[PDB]
């Protein structure tokens, strides 16, 4: 009933890529489920080399939300990342995300949110993924049409996370020094910077650009530097045709709605995918996704 190994390859690729792939790929397959006709059949799949369908049954009122799919874990801490000698393991199932809230930056509710600012890391060595995760004030909420709302120290918060990812780096085998700069795609060049988020339904867009102005030096100096009266929001245009971040295509979804809905947040779970590979690269992402939602939780997603 449920048969299963823990044994994930890593190489290139991107397009046709591997599970990350398949797993959103056929995330959103799952999403544009919940009813409609008057039949029967489609697959479950990542496991053994062979694939499956689950195939549903009723007629032609509460439910819970995902028409067949789960996920678990397995146990014994907190959270490191890979090289694990497992053990017990659990239950777990139902599926309504949609109906809450999310984004591509700051997972949501904190959950011990600890003043001591946390990187924790799944490793992959060089090409890998994190998360960050501070106490300091932090609000984001969003209005309307698509224009959303702060509060917090992000300024020294982000110093936080500046000072929280310096001290990992142990002198690497020579007298340096480092420069941080943000990109994401791969084999092509644009120059914007999009978060999404989620509450309430629908799958809102936003154009997040003043916000991810930042250059960044070991040790610097600001005054014969340049200051200018800047200040934000969110130029957030709700893309229900979803174009596409790490790739210029496109999604879609089926939402209820609250007419009048003001988007609100918790905030905390700072995310990245830093680029470190050998050379002159540090490099900082940010496509971290509903995989990231319960990856949250527990410590890392096993759906199937
Ligand atoms: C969904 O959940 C959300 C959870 O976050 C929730 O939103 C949050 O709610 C709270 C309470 O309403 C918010 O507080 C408010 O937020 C404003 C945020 O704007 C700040 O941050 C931005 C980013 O940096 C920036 O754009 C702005 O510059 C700004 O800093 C606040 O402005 C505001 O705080 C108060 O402002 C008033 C007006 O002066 C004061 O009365 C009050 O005390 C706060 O600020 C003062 O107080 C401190 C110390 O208390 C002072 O040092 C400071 O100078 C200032 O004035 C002073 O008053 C004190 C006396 O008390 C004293 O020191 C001096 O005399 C001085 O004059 C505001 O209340 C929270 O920020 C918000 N999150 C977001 C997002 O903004 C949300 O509502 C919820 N949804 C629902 C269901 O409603
Ligand atoms: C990845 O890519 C980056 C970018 O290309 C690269 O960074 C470069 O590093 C080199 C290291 O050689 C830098 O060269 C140095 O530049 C400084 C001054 O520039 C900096 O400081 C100013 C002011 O703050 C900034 O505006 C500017 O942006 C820079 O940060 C020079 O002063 C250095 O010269 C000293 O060292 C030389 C040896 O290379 C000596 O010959 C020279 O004389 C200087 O020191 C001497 O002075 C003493 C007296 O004061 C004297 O007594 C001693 O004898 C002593 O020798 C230095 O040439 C270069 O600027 C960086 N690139 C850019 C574009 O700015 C990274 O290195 C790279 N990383 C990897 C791993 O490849
Ligand atoms: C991380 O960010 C840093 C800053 O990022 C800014 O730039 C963009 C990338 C945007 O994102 C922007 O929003 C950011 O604010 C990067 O540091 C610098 O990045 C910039 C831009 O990429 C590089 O700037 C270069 O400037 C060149 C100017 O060339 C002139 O050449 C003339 C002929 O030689 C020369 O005369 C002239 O003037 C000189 O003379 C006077 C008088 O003697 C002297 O005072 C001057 O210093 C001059 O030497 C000019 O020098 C331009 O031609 C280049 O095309 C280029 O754009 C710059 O290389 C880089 N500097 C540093 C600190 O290395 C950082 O690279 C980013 N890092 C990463 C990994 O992305
Ligand atoms: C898988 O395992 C994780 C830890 O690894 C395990 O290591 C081996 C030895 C195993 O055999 C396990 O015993 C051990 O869990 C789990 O993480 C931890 O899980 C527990 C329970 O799931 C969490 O405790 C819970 O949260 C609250 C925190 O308090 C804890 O600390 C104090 C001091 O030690 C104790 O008083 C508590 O017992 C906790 O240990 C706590 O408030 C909760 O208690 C409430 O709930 C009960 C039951 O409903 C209720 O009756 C009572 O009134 C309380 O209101 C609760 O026990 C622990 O915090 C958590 N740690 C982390 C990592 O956050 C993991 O949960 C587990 N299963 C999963 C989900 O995969
Ligand atoms: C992952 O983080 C948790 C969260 O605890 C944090 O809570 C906040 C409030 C801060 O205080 C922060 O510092 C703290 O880490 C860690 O959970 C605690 O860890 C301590 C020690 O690491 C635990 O105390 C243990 O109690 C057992 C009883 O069975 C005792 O035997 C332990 O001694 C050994 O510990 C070794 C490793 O620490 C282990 O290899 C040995 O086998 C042996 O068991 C130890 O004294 C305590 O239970 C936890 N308390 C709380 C508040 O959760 C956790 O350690 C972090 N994970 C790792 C791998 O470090
Ligand atoms: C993370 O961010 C990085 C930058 O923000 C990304 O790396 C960059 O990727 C682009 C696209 O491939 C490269 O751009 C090319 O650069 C070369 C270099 O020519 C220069 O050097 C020679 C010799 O020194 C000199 O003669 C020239 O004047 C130039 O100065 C150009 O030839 C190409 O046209 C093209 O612009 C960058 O090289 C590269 N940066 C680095 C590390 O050098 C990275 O892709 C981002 N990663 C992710 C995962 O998003
Ligand atoms: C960042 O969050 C903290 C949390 O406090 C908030 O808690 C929630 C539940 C909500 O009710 C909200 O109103 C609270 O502000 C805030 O920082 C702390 O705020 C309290 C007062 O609200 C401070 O206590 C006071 O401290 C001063 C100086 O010591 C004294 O004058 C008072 O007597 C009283 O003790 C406390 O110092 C603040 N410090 C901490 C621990 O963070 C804060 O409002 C919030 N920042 C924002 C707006 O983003
Ligand atoms: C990122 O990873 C690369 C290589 O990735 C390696 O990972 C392991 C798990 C295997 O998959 C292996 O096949 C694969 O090559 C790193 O390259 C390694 O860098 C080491 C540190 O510089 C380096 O070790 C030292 O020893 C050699 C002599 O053996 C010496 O010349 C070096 O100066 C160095 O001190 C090693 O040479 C090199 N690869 C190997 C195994 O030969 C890379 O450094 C990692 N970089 C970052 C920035 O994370
Ligand atoms: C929460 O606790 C931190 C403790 O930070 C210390 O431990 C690690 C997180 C590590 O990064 C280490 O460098 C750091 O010292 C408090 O930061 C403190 O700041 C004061 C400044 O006076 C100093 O005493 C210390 O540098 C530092 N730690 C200690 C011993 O407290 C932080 O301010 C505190 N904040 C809250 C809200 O709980
Ligand atoms: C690379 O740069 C570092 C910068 O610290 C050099 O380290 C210094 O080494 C000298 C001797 O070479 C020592 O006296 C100092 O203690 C070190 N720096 C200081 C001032 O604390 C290192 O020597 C350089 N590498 C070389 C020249 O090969
Ligand atoms: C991968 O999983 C298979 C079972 O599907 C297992 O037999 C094998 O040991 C694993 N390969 C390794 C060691 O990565
Ligand atoms: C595949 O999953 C479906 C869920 O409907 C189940 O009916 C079927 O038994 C599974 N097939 C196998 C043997 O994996």
């Amino acid at each position: 009933h449920m048969e299963l190994a823990l044994n994930v390859t890593e190489s290139f690729d991107a397009w046709e890529n591997t599970v990350t792939e398949q797993a959103i790929e056929d995330v959103w397959q799952l999403f544009e489920t919940s009813i409609k006709p008057c039949v029967k059949l489609s697959p479950l799949c990542i496991g053994a080399g062979h694939c499956n369908t689950s195939i549903i049954q009723e007629s032609c009122f509460r439910y819970c939300a995902p028409p067949g799919y789960a996920l678990l874990r397995c146990n014994d801490t907190n959270y490191s990342g890979f090289m694990p000698k497992c053990s017990k393991v659990v239950v777990s199932s139902c599926t309504r995300m949609m109906e809450t809230q999310t984004s591509t930056w700051f997972g949501f509710n904190g959950t011990r949110a600890e003043n001591r600012t946390y990187i924790y890391w799944h490793g992959r060595d060089n090409r890998t993924i994190i998360s960050l995760n501070k106490y300091y004030n932090l609000t984001m909420k969003c209005r309307g049409a698509g224009w959303c709302w702060f509060g917090g120290n992000w300024k020294d918060a982000i110093k936080e996370m500046k000072q929280t990812i310096v001290k990992h780096p142990r002198y690497t085998g020579t007298n340096n020094t480092d420069k941080i700069n943000l990109t994401a795609p791969r084999g092509g060049d644009p120059e914007v910077t999009f978060m999404w988020t989620n509450c309430r339904g629908e799958f809102l867009y936003c154009k997040m650009n003043w916000f991810l102005n930042w250059v960044e030096d070991r040790d610097v100096t600001n005054q014969r530097p340049k200051e200018r009266h800047r200040r934000n929001y969110v130029p957030c245009h709700i893309r229900q045709i979803i174009n596409t971040w790490h790739k210029v295509g496109k999604n879609v979804y089926l939402p209820p709605r609250e007419g009048d809905l003001t988007c609100n947040s918790t905030v905390t779970s700072l995310i990245a995918n830093i680029d470190w590979t050998d050379g002159n690269q540090t490099n900082i992402t940010m496509s971290a996704e509903v995989a990231e939602l319960y990856r949250l939780e527990l410590g890392d997603y096993k759906l199937v």
